């Protein structure tokens, strides 16, 4: 009958996703964290660093989480077979704990009720959807199991799929300069997987691999072979930006490319990307809902087929919205 | 013959001990840590993102650290129990993994080999020295087993003996404005235990409990119940400060509280508690070796018995060094 | 028959007092600063790396500054004798350049012809006010220019006054945890006056000399001789906190001093001293509009007469808001 | 018979400028700052923020700075013109307040003594050098004024000297990820000229112009047309990163960019750039005197014609060994 949302992991993306929900009337029946009771998960939703105190009530009782008065089940266990997601009647899930990620590790929320799940990263075989770029692709007949991809690819493919569909990329490369995660170390820690993401996150200037510009291949399959890039993370606690160089195949005076996204944002990328001729910083998209604001006095071109294209996002928030406009979407799909 | 160490957690004490140890003339045969192979350790000792390059050589092979050619051996087991310490000639062992605190925990050592342990935090029962202050205390024919304290006891009870001993504390209360350390998080995240240690490290002042203070009365039996405080965890990655407020039994006026400091640093103290007049700021301790350096021009006298004094700490690298001058002085007892 | 109110510069405070202004339904004619005309203006106005973006609209045209359609002059002139106050009928004006202290600098306003000057400074001899301390103590007849204090006197004179009046202050000494400002540098840059105040201001924690803690024996004078403090400026960019240490006559245990703090907040001191008991830290209290926040968790007492109180303030919203909340008492005073 | 050398603007650079004319064994004869006197000179150049305590004796007596026992002239004048240089006999002076960037501003110091003038910053129209690529081009009998460049071509030119030789570039665009300066704000204030650029440097990634890739051409003319770029400031103190995408001529697999690049490192660009294949971060390269270091693990290639390079720099140490490498070369060429 209706939309009904469990999370599994209550982190930054699991309660933000939560705010969402709240924002845009998702019932959401149930969390499950195994490091957070109901008492504690009030405190880390009602309190928030970044992204300030929430605006509503928030209590517990009867080990539920009740937010605006609405009721949610808690349930505190640890591997995605052990929750009981049947007690809530079928729910979408959210499986945003990060250690997850795969067909094979997600199925297990089927197996224990749930009806679908959402992967909020990559994955390294569920397919994989950008909402403004390949949703349609979503089949609610053959996939119970997707991925929203990474904030990092929810940015990129809106603007690489304008860029492309108007001038034509032949060739590109990303930077992405972004905010530091929970994944990172406030002082030199290990980091046996990736040296690099061990050394403290506040102090430095960090270079990481990413696969989200190869991963925008995947939802915009003609630009295979034509995209890859890497991350710096820098001392920043949220938002982060897109540092987009391509090779164009028709000519495209930066003009023309304003004239082109200020068109997508208006009209079939509304809500998606967004676009800015102000003097913005990155402070300034903290709590913004788009995917990707593109930034056009950042910019430069070299010449008319040789480009630098920035854009923001914030890759708690926008990402978390993201999630949920997928959830909402898959369901209008099922029925 | 010769002091031998070995070192259980190869983190930011773990690896500056070995740094002092190096810097002091001190024998390391061996160090453990499970989550840090012996190539990794050549990295992660080499580059350090508060305290520089290490100024000599750092080398793998044979399954050995080798620093300016002396070959360490590295062990990979996750319980004290299961450190093959005989293997390296019962050396005097470091343990500053932070999870094995109490006599019964660090005891598991000298079952496995060790001579002595050294914990490098308060534990709550093992005995506990201050250098400068209680080390006559220890006595090698019934403690195998010690605790070096605290960094900020390390700064506070040195001030404390020398203003004590000098005026008479009637009553004290410390607040430590500390940087932050590896227990914290880079973003909000679970701290089940401490729940404001969670939220994000380098966006916030952060209050926090600690022992410290009363530690010192346990160093200088003279002020039980007279003195306790707090923390503020804030965001700088190394360097710390004291701030003590305490009524005196005798007069002070601020100049005969800066000649006691003074002599107390030029004589008795000396290496352990540092004096100063210059317009200093927290970097300008990064890899200072004193446990405590007393900022003249910070404090503030309200009158000739009520007064805040200031002393500084390079929480990493000075209590360090305090941990090998506590071994050196255990081993010195010991013959 | 109506307030009227000008800002003579527009940084932090001024453009915050104006966001006060907005909320309180203050109406402002006029904003001088030589450095931002009217368009530069909107853009310093609309975007804000600490407390968002404006929630309304922010124009400009016909050489003025337009907030929800709220039209104010904009001057560009560099001294308050120059200022042509008389061209929008004799306002109340905040002086918020941090360059004319004194009442002769001030006083200038009035001569330029503004009705009255609130000075969001301690100043060497206008008289201070605190609102829910002192404000009582304003003589329309006399005080033509007053100083609003400071930011630390507003967070410690309410909580000094709560505590003084239940239990009785014997001596006391402050410090505060504080957020760094416009006067400090980004690397080590000339401080002249004031060296410390010259090091880089994200790397360090920085002792400074502040008069917050006397100037509450100014605005609460039966403590004159019972209170002084001192400062640590750290790494955050917006929110401080008060660490009071203080001796008391009565007894005091903790219990009395959280019931006498919470009667306060909830009556006499309502929406200046506010009462919590979560575990807060320093961006909880971002954008809150109390003057002192008193922090019951985080404080720490050693016997019943000798207690550490903590007290959080936003010092730039809060205190902004008090500039308003005086302008509207003196308003309605000068009737 | 020997260089003597005089220092206008004792800030970052001016002080690391004298760091390193210490470390090289240069004669400094005087300093001028007419913001900083003799003894707070001493201050702020034996205590540093990012790069530690001054390894020597700093004093002050007579009017001088003494460094080392060496003496040096302290002059307190707020033009070039008014700068008594003749006292101290014709010494090359470094131009490095920021504020005398022409051919014209800067002339006034040899009209005042001064033999020959380096500007520690891009110049409008004075000729610009980068050591290991261009100093060559230096004409003694007529340029008495020269420019150093920016620390972002120093890292760059190199860098894009041995591509372009080796492959040759196509076309390129740069990003630099940028330490914040002296030139920005601990909060947001007021930046006429450049917006951005006044929004507080400790919360933002801030995009900047620079003109750095640009100018690689004018060092560089082969490549004229064939460069530009734009700049991201972060919040790190020191320390920045080249990030050169580019379109190459020549078949360039990575093995053979990084064989390249080690050649140039070990031979023709010895001391200039080098070469590292370590897991490094922004903070390993605190005090490092290279122009440039390439990260051969952090670039990334789309194909054989299309890559994203990598290369680290100290902008405020390597670039003050540039200045005085520059000084050197320019008198072994007077002679
Ligand atoms: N933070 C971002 O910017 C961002 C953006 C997009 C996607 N993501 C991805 O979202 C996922 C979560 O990221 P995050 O930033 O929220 O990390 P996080 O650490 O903040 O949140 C992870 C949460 O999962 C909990 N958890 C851990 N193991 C669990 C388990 N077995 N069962 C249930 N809960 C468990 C943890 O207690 C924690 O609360 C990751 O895959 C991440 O890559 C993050
Ligand atoms: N950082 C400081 O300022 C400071 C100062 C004084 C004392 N201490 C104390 O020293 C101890 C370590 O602190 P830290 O800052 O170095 O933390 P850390 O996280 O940097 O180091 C802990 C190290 O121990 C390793 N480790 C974890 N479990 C282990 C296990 N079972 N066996 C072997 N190794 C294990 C970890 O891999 C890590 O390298 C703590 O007790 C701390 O309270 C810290
Ligand atoms: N920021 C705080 O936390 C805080 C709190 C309470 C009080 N104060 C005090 O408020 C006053 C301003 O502080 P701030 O933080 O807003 O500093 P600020 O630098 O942000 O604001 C100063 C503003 O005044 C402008 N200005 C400079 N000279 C001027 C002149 N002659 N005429 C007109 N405008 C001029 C500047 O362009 C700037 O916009 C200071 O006295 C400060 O001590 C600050
Ligand atoms: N810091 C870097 O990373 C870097 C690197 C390369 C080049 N530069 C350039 O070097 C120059 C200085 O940069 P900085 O970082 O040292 O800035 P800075 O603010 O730290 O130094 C400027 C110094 O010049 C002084 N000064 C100001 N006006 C003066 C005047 N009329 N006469 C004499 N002294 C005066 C100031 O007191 C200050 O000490 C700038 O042009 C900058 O673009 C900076």
């Amino acid at each position: 009958r209706e939309l009904t949302v469990g999370i599994n992991g209550f982190g930054r993306i699991g309660r933000l996703v939560l705010r969402a929900c709240m924002e845009k009337g998702v019932k959401v029946v149930a969390v499950n964290d195994p490091f957070i009771d109901p008492e504690y998960m009030v405190y880390m939703f009602k309190y928030d660093s970044t992204h300030g105190r929430y605006k509503g009530s928030v209590e517990f009782r009867n080990g539920q989480l009740v937010v605006d008065n609405h009721e949610i089940s808690v349930y505190q266990c640890k591997e995605p077979k052990q929750i009981p997601w049947r007690a809530v009647g079928s729910p979408y899930v959210v499986e945003s704990t990060g250690v997850y990620l795969s067909i094979q590790a997600a199925s297990d929320h089927i197996s224990a009720g749930a009806q679908r799940v959402v992967i909020s990263a990559p994955s390294p075989d569920a397919p994989m959807f950008v909402m403004g770029v390949n949703e349609n692709d979503y089949n609610p007949g053959s996939m119970n199991i997707v991925s929203n991809a990474s904030c990092t690819t929810n940015c990129l493919a809106p603007l690489a799929k304008v860029i492309h569909e108007r001038f034509g990329i032949v060739e590109g490369l990303m930077t992405t300069v972004h905010s530091y995660t929970a994944t990172q170390k406030t002082v030199d820690g290990p980091s046996r997987k990736a040296w690099r993401d061990g050394r403290g996150a506040h102090q430095n200037i960090i270079p990481a691999s990413t696969g989200a510009a190869k991963a925008v291949t995947k939802v915009i399959p003609e630009l295979k072979g034509k995209l890859t890039g890497m991350a710096f993370r820098v001392p920043t606690p949220d938002v982060s930006v897109v540092d987009l160089t391509c090779r164009l195949a028709q000519p495209a005076p930066y003009s023309a490319i304003k004239e082109a996204v200020k068109a997508a944002a208006k009209g079939p990328m509304a809500g998606i990307l967004a676009y800015t001729e102000d003097e913005v910083v990155s402070t300034d998209f903290l709590g913004d809902t788009h995917s990707s604001i593109f930034d056009a006095k950042a910019g430069i071109a070299l010449n008319d087929n040789f480009v630098k294209l920035i854009s923001w996002y914030d890759n708690e928030y926008g990402y978390s919205h993201r999630v949920v406009d997928l959830l909402r979407y898959m369901f209008s799909r099922d029925k």
